[PDB]
């Protein structure tokens, strides 16, 4: 119809309750299911679904075997109704590539997907199901996105890249998008050192990313966008509840600044709510591995560099395997605010659990209420035994 | 388009014709079906559908070993075309959860479930495909609802729900939900002294609904609501023809307003159609387990305490195994009454057929007519033999 | 829209295109495809779909044994889109039972399906998806009805039925149904002696119908009606070209009231168009069993018994297994007449086919061409062994 | 809505970007993908598919087993989403045969299926899903056709066909169809000896084929059209980048209206976008066998007997199987030119890899970008010894 403008606030999140969980480790023993990584959510005025980058092949089918490696010319940003798992039958691909981001503007999608060797990788930018514009590597190094939905403000949709060194300084980018069409793009600009695979969620026309900063920062760095100056800023977050994994242990004062030291050349999708008293960060239980995940009521995280919890709720026990997580909205539903809502990417096989030669997931995914409801924990449930 | 009223009476039972049945335990011997549990029947007002709480694992596959269990993380409300088996590629999931209802009023269609731990559990009531409301458990005990649909008039759907103890006295409250908000709730009143899994229908601006007395009763608890005023009342089936199961052999006069004694703390989900000279009554044939079913016109069965059948139909014969029932009406259809429906759940697998490690079922469903139509019994049909 | 009338005349017939093929069991040997059998093709203003009754399982599955079997509670009519396969995941059910019509009249459309046991069967008829009405045995012997498409002028939709002995004088009845409800029924009057199977089409504002005398005889039994003033006639194919199966061979005379002796207490489903110069006669090319199938062009078929061959074309070779065949048209296609079309049923398994424990078929279908067109032979295609 | 209309010019193409891969026998190595060879890529008004000739059989099926073959009964001209693989409850039949074309006009879609013994086939046209026309014929030696897209203007949609030798002078017909029915036909003129498998585009109300010479041409024959006037040329790509397969290697000075000689009875279907400087070729690199694929700029190739490369982009490396090529482009797409794109087949199986007994193949796409954008190689990917 018109295009979606972000017109409402978030909603206060008091507590989080299930949203959708397709359980696609523990169906795909015995049924048609696509291997994928890096999944999202994304939704459309009339639909939300489940996102992900196929690794073109069933976790029972023998090309199963390699599938820990993230680029192949068999991958595509593929999606699917909520909560059913990824299958053959069911999956419609938006575009090929691996490394992607998609977002509805309210008239139509926007899906872009990155292919490529390492040296020689484009974007393809898709609108309304056709292929648009296109951009060519400018760092010839991994030319790479934010694996979660971008969001639109009046038509733009900004979208965040990065090209060059994961372990040094690189090229991150900003392109603010409008019909898939290039409008402008800017240099990262800000304090942020490191830039990849921004988690956003708009609000009140302001753009909020919560990214990844592999080189040096446990702490998160976060862009926040003006769709409508196309403008940005960069920082990270203040709070001594480091989020990053692996990470060391959580100091009482954090950096505003630059990256919080002790861990290098790595990292995980993550992202945060930055609300004011109404903020609200996920991260891995532990500080090790992509393991359990829980959500951490940090008042003024993004601007306190002693702030500290003050309610919190584990999503999956610290003996469950998590993954990726990042957030969307469903930008369409009725009321005065927005829902905020995230995703867990459940990881299973390599390289945690080597018996299987293959690295997929499942989903979960948790939506905020103004009650305070009681938790439960919610683990892919597969057994590897099965599988051998 | 326009909210539903339930301006009609009910068609004059006279027998029951064939409705729907999807064998899909016999079908899932060798394609991708869902084992599932707690199964019903919803219309929307271009479409009948099936539904059911998955186990998130397919019949044949590893993961079905175990789903004998009601709660587990790996459930969801799911449903599908009217009579096709429930598959992982048909199946769309309404909720995630391990108790549910749902029911459209007209305009769209209200989808609630229930999920978390025993002592925290939380109902999500979604709307339009949403969510839109979140209820925390208020006793602390396994918060549960009807497990078939709700019934809504002008707007208002109210549901019943239970949460305490399953053995002595518990908390029902009856809300009264509107596009997916509360309105108001109630605290059971009445005669009716424990209620669980209300299978209700609408007729002539009021919904009946036939629960069951875990308890204590072998007689079912009925409660009458009025959507206007959003009141109610409750007491038991006054007949001696018992319908809970286990149960007592039938004595020569009921109760009307106590649980019928001799079973406690056990129970099956049933149904009746109350409407004085065509009143039928639905139950398993034994006396001592889910097995067989009938349905028997009980002329006045609410009222009088020594009514006894008039006519009968037997649905799935005494040496086939039964298990769960409920109503629902196609409130869409053409004429100038509702055709009463109900299905019976074809439990298979545990604990009556313990040579699988898995629990599923399949669906019969039969809707009335009014002419007087020969009987065919309609058995689950698969052969466990196969599956070892 | 409007209800559809019968305006056009056929098209003149010169030949037989291929119009569908669904290769089911090809297929089914390693794909989750339905045991079917009694297909045939029937057409919406907008689509034309492939109908069958499913048995209620794979034909890999285990169940698939003892499918030779014609009535059980596990079958119900099932469409799936043209030339597809009836899979289990994209066969829709119209209805359960194990004898069925269906007809679409320009507005909605019309499916019957009988169930029950041998003395206690009834069917229902459903109209726009939802059950309208019921109609009980009439002389407790295996009610049976059509086994492809009904048709339908100006809402009027008559079914032929027949309930009875099968090798005996049975009691036949001509249903008129409009939206559903019944209009009128009439008893079969004439000279066919015994009816089963009518393969029915409309031109003209008639409808003809070429059914099978499964009492005594080889030539087929016509019942000619007239959807307006609800009335109708009945008589034999005249010709000498006989064209039931089991039949004896070919006489140089035919029979225009009796049925043409030789052959009792079988037959098979079977069509013709009757069309004066423009006439067509289908028939298995064996006289002993459903093996081969031919089109021969009997100018006249209906009222010369003298009638030989003018022109024909084979569909089927003798050394491969046919089945029953029926007819259809599009009457919604473009242009000025009304193109005949015709399915063949190709029987794979029991009881020809006995080293495998199942019996099914898959599905070919001609329409006719005003060209003289290269003819070419359809056979199913699967390998028996393979199933081994 | 209205009949499209070429109007628009070709967009500079100055690379191609990655626009669909269905990765089918990888896939298809553990899920129901059917067996298929000669695809190609078709737009709709509102959706883009893959197309292809299905052996009616999955690829894991026993049937299987022979596949190579080209012609039989159990072929059908099955589309499906873009980029998914062509599965057996995904694909959709649009007529039965084992050689075709189809393309939309704008208001709706024609498909051609020719079926028949080598000596009397036929084609039939279908135009909205429904048959319209049937041409017999005409030489008694295989009639064939594009086994890629064809192109309308204005409703009138050109289709080229052959019928008599493959080794010799054939009869080619070009048939100029609206609404499916011939509005007339033309035989071949021009200096084109022979042709067959045309891939065709339109580009400002003209529409270029590029086909292929299997008798003695190593150059492609090229049939330009005007579809207003119902007329056209033929000549040969006359530059020495030659692009059939096998074929002899690159001379220095081409053959404008002969075709090139060193190869007699053989080639591949392949395809090119003519259009002055802004002209690329298509071709396998291996000069012996279908292996390899890359895109070259020949500048001026149709007119200049001496062009040779100024840029080129490989799309499957030499060490990876291709196949047939041809061309497709989104004539529904926004801007103002046509963004020319191709596909290429990628034959898995016989003859190359006779370890196992199928033949079928996975498709790839690609289309222009205005960027100058970095290359990948995009193989197949399946195991061979996977299947073993
Ligand atoms: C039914 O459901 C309800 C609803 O969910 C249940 O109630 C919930 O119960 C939760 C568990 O108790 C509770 O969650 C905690 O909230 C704490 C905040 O509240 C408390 O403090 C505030 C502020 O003073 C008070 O107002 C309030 O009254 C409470 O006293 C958080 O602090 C908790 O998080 C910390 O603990 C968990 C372990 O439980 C860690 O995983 C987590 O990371 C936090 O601790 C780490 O991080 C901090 C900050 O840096 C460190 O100081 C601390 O030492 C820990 O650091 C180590 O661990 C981390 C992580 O591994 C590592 O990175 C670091 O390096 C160190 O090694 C927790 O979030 C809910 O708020 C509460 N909800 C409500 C509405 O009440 C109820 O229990 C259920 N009923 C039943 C019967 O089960
Ligand atoms: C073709 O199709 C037609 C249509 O279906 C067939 O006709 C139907 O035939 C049915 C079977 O006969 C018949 O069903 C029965 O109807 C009885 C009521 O009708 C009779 O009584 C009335 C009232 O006086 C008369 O007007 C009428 O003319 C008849 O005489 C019911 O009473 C029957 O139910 C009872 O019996 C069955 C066993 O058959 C039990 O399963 C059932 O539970 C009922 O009996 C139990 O319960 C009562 C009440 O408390 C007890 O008194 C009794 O002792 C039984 O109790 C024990 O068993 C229960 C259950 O296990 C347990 O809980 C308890 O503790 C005890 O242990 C039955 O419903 C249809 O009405 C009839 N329909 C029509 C339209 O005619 C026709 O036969 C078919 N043709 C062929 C050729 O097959
Ligand atoms: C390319 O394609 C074209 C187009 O299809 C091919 O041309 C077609 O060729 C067909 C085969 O020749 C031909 O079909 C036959 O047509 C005959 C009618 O035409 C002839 O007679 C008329 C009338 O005088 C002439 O005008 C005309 O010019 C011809 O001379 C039919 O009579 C044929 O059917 C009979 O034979 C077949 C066996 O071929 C039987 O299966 C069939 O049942 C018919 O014969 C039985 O029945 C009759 C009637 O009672 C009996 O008299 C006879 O003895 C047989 O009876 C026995 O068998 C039956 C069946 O098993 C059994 O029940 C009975 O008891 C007995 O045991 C046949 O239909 C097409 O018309 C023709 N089409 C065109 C447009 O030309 C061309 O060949 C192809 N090219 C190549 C290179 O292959
Ligand atoms: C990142 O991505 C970018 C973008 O893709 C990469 O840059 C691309 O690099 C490509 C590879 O170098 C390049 O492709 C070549 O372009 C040549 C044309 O450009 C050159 O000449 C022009 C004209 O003078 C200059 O203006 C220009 O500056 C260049 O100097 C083509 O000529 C190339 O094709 C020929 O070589 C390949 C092998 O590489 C053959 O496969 C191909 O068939 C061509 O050669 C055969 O055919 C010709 C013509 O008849 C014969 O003369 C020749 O001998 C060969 O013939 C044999 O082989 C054929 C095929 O088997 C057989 O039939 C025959 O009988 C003989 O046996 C090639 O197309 C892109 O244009 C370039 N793109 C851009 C925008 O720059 C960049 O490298 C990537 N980065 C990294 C780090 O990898
Ligand atoms: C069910 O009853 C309500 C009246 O209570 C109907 O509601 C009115 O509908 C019309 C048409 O939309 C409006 O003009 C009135 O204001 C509506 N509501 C009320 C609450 O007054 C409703 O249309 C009825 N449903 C149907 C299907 O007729
Ligand atoms: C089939 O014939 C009937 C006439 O018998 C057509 O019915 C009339 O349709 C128009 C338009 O809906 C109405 O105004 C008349 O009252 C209708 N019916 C009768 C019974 O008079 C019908 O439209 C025809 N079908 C088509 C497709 O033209
Ligand atoms: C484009 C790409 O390769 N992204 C990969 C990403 C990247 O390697 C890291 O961000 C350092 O740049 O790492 C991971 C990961 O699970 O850790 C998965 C992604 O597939
Ligand atoms: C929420 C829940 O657990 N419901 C379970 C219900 C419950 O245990 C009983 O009603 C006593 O409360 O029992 C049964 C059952 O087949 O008997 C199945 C339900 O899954
Ligand atoms: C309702 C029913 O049973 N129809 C059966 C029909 C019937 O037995 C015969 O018409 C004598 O009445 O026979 C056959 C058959 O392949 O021969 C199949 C049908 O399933
Ligand atoms: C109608 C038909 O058979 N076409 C076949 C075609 C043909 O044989 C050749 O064009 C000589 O005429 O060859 C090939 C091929 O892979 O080479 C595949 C096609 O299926
Ligand atoms: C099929 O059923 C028959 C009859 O019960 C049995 O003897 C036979 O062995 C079965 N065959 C298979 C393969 O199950
Ligand atoms: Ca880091
Ligand atoms: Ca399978
Ligand atoms: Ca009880
Ligand atoms: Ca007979
Ligand atoms: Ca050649």
């Amino acid at each position: 119809r018109d295009f979606n403008n972000l017109t409402k606030g978030l909603c206060t999140i008091n507590s989080w309750h299930i949203y959708g969980k397709d359980n696609a480790v523990r169906i795909g023993e015995d049924s048609d299911v696509l291997v994928t990584r890096e999944p999202y959510v994304s939704c459309d005025p009339d639909e939300c679904r489940f996102y992900a980058l196929s690794q073109g092949t069933t976790i029972r089918g023998k090309h199963s075997n390699g599938t820990i490696h993230d680029r192949s010319q068999y991958r595509a940003l593929i999606s699917w109704p909520l909560s059913s798992p990824p299958t053959v039958y069911n999956s419609r691909v938006e575009c090929i590539g691996w490394s992607s981001t998609s977002c509805h503007d309210g008239k139509t999608r926007m899906s872009i997907c990155i292919s490529g060797p390492n040296n020689n990788a484009s974007a393809v930018i898709w609108y309304n199901r056709r292929p648009v514009t296109e951009i060519n590597t400018w760092a010839r190094n991994i030319l790479r996105t934010q694996e979660s939905e971008c969001v639109c403000h009046n038509g733009v949709c900004p979208v965040v890249f990065t090209d060059g060194s994961a372990t040094g300084p690189a090229e991150t980018r900003i392109y603010y998008f409008k019909e898939g069409k290039i409008l402008k793009w800017e240099p990262l600009a800000g304090t942020a050192k490191h830039i990849e695979e921004c988690s956003c969620y708009g609000e009140r026309a302001e753009i909020t990313c919560t990214c990844k900063d592999n080189w040096q920062g446990s702490n998160r760095p976060v862009i926040r966008i003006d769709p409508v100056a196309m403008t940005h800023t960069s920082q990270y977050i203040c709070s001594p509840v480091l989020t990053d994994n692996p990470r060391p242990n959580d100091p009482t004062v954090g950096k505003c600044n630059d990256p919080y030291p002790g861990n290098n050349n790595n990292g995980v999708k993550g992202f945060s709510y930055l609300d004011g008293v109404n903020t609200w960060l996920g991260r891995t239980i532990s500080i090790a591995s992509r393991s359990g995940y829980e959500m951490l009521k940090v008042p003024n995280a993004l601007t306190d560099d002693k702030s500290k919890p003050t309610q919190g709720q584990t999503i999956v026990l610290n003996t469950d395997w998590s993954g990726y997580s990042g957030s969307f909205m469903d930008y369409w539903a009725e009321g005065e605010c927005y829902r905020a809502c995230f995703y867990v990417e459940l990881i299973r096989g390599r390289p945690k659990e080597d018996k299987v030669w293959w690295t997929s997931n499942s989903i979960v995914s948790m939506c905020s209420s103004t009650e305070f409801l009681g938790q439960w924990d919610w683990p892919d449930g597969a057994k590897i035994e099965y599988f051998l």
